[PDB]
């Protein structure tokens, strides 16, 4: 089973990338299973503002690595980020500011949860889906 770990926000980079102090070392995390528009694509600065706002306002940030590979080729940590118990990954998708990404190297624990949310956002024609 997965487990959450504390992290401290250092700097939010964009819709799907955040910089945190993980285990005393600063590190960039790439949010698992989400594809936000590049900051400029339509809805890119909105997804960035959202991610940024969600993490800067949180009293507690926690990271959760999946069962697959924990870093990508650029050295970015691959995880689910929690801001005061709320998973940022899911929050983005539910708000229609991100598409569910293809599973990477066995990291699929929350793909169903995210798929559901995305369906709902499509249904409500939210942002990316309007």
């Amino acid at each position: 089973k997965l487990h959450k770990e504390p992290a401290t926000l250092i700097k939010a980079i964009d819709g799907d990338t955040v910089k945190l102090m993980y285990k005393g070392q600063p590190m960039t995390f790439r949010l698992l299973l989400v594809d936000t528009p590049e900051t400029v694509e339509k809805y890119g600065p909105e997804a960035s503002a959202f991610t940024k706002k969600m993490v800067e306002n949180a009293k507690k940030i926690e990271v959760e690595f999946d069962k697959g590979q924990r870093t990508d080729k650029y050295g970015r940590g691959l995880a689910y980020i929690y801001a005061d118990g709320k998973m940022v990954n899911e929050a983005l998708v539910r708000q229609g500011l991100a598409k569910v990404a293809y599973v990477y190297k066995g990291n699929n624990t929350h793909e169903q949860l995210l798929r559901k949310s995305e369906a709902q956002a499509k249904k409500e024609k939210l942002n990316i889906w309007s």
